[PDB]
């Protein structure tokens, strides 16, 4: 239940009894902070954040600044919706949303290297890791159990894929496949995440399924928009397969090119 | 006019009446200050730190820092040269001159994304955007309206022309041409900042001058020297094609292939 | 001798007696730093930091942090290990071992520029520099005098060999041999760090030995397993050469693709 008496704290932010803040942290107004949640040194919280349980910001963590938007209204009132269990690392910046109904949404047990960014209107599932130095671009959408590597650039309006994997250095311009690993600079889709489905504990089966289905998408010699196609007229698909067949119709950008 | 009771100012700073220093920041002597200007927390102003109106430092940026460079001898004092309407987002990193006469100057309606980091000697123009976690080497120079997208890389002594535009991730080893768009590893010219010519207003006239001046340069199949000669023989063009022009024959490090 | 009012100091750190710690800085229980070490505003020195002499903090660095390894136990104490002469710039960010006896070990005379990372159970030698933005994962090494350029990741468990160069943005996923350059992403061996060579003073005869190790390395038409073979039965060979052979064989990731 220990606060510094260096930290310069809004009287109407509502912290949880619980809750750490360290030496010459900065908490705004119109901030939300629940049980467990340990804060260093350092730490900005700005107004409009929400921050649920056991989260963990380590020293110089930037959370709701402002949105790197030239055309944004700073006299708004926009927010930050943080779950439960997330940890941000040193320095690593996490922008508010641009519109009223519009936040910045992470959910539960995602990790934040150390100056790693999310950019306004974001929207993370769980269990996400975004590795050191990793930008993205303002209304990037993660799924669950993402791995992006380190110093990756995510292009906005781009969607990652559960499962998925992004090596360092990638520029990701479009979108990042369910189970995938993307790589490069063009990036390109090099195949299967099968490590990370493997520490996920997916049977052989599913991930086998997982297999077949991009054989077809990508290494039968058939279009695309054929292949899935192809998929569906095969018969009863696992969830997995569907979740595959939907992320494709769906991209808004389209889907990073195979290598 | 309200300045934060926790701020180590130095008595000598010259800061105007109507200046804002947030919790916890630094500024040193040697420092002047103008009208309008707000300093968040944490904000670092060094000794040689000369800085306009209307200017805005967020959260842990560092301005006037020392040279990152190994020669250089941190007893001189050497400036750090800001206009007006600037914009210093959090934990970016702005360095100071390595001589006398030559300080890093930036001049005004800049903005200077999260991380993103301006070299000893840099010498920036009006209107620029410094992308989130880019990097400018020192003596590197950016005319007016230059957009560098994020984790870019610019090696030092290379220019980058007005309206131009360099995508995420890529690697900056030579000038980038006015009007135009570099991307990669190894960077190449893609082709015109259409984009950005258009946002900026360029009538359609004078964006098809400047695409005639390319396709002359880059697609015409003669030398970029016999190209410029071709140009000017042409007869009467328009200031921007001049431009063009002196861009290419007074670039120190040559101008960056095309695709 | 002057310490800052306002710094945050456990009793136990055993701090030398000219030591200098700047505003707001914080250094935590079971740390030593000994003579001539300057530390600036807001350094964090975390537990198990062991600082030699003459080094110098810049604003923000971060020290002996927690490793950055989702399954490393918080109650350990492991160590960051800090040699003499170090310069460690704004926002550089140093991560402590993962284990009791595998400290993080940084020697002499390095240089860590501005946002720079050094990952958990790096060990590096003396005179090298890490460059604007730089990240190691954890589990690289460095020798002596690598000099690793701006915004480059360097994967977990790969050695950058003496005196070599790797350029901006380059993605390393295998070693960096000694006296070379590496670039790109995919990354590649260019060629010899000649500048670098020469710039240590390197003779004409070694630098010739050097290439011509190289030349029957990667520029014979022969195996790599065959060209060290034959530089062997080639007689006495000067250290560096032994060295190149050495680097070779004991390499556990492999040795990057020459261009
Ligand atoms: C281009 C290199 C970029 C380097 C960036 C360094 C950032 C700083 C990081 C450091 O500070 C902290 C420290 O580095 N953290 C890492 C730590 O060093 C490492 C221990 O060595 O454990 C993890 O690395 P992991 O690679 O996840 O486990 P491992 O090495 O056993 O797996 C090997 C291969 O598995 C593939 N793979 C893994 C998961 C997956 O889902 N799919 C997949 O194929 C990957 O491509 C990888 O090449 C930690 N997480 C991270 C994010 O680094
Ligand atoms: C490889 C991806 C790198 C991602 C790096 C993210 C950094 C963090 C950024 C976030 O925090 C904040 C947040 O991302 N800021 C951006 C914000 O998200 C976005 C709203 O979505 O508005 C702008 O993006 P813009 O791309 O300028 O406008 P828009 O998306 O409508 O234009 C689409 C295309 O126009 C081309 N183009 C644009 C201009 C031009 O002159 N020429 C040109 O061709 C570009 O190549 C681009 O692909 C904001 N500025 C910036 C710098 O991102
Ligand atoms: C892709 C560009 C990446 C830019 C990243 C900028 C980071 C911020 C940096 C700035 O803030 C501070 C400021 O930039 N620091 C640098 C400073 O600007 C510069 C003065 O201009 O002096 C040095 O640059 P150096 O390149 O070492 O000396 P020089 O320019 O005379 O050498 C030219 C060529 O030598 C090759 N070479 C050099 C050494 C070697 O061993 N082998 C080798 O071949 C390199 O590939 C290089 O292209 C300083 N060190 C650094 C690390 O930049």
């Amino acid at each position: 239940m220990k606060i510094h008496p260096t930290a310069i704290i809004d009287p109407k932010a509502e912290l949880h009894e619980s809750v750490e803040v360290g030496p010459y942290s900065i908490i705004e107004g119109n901030v939300s902070i629940q049980e467990g949640t340990i804060i260093e040194g350092h730490v900005k919280i700005c107004a409009g954040s929400e921050i649920g349980k056991f989260n963990r910001f380590h020293q110089g963590a930037v959370i709701g600044v402002m949105p790197q938007d030239l055309g944004f209204n700073q006299q708004l009132l926009t927010k930050t919706v943080i779950g439960d269990h997330n940890i941000f690392r040193e320095y690593s910046n996490i922008h508010k949303g641009t519109k009223e109904d519009s936040p910045t949404v992470i959910g539960n047990k995602n990790y934040f290297m150390g100056n790693s960014h999310v950019g306004h209107d974001c929207i993370l599932g769980n269990n996400n890791i975004l590795t050191h130095g990793a930008v993205l671009a303002g209304h990037v959408t993660l799924g669950n159990f993402a791995f992006i590597s380190g110093l990756v650039a995510v292009h906005q309006f781009c969607f990652v894929g559960d499962y998925s994997m992004v090596a360092g250095l990638a520029k990701v311009v479009q979108d990042v496949p369910p189970y995938s690993t993307v790589d490069g600079n063009p990036s390109t889709v090099v195949g299967l995440n099968s490590v990370g489905m493997k520490r996920a504990g997916f049977s052989p089966e599913v991930r086998n399924a997982i297999k077949h289905a991009y054989k077809v998408i990508y290494h039968s010699g058939i279009s695309t928009r054929k292949a899935l196609d192809e998929l569906e007229a095969s018969g009863n698909l696992i969830e997995q397969v569907k979740y595959i067949i939907k992320f494709f119709r769906d991209s808004d950008r389209g889907v990073t090119n195979h290598r």
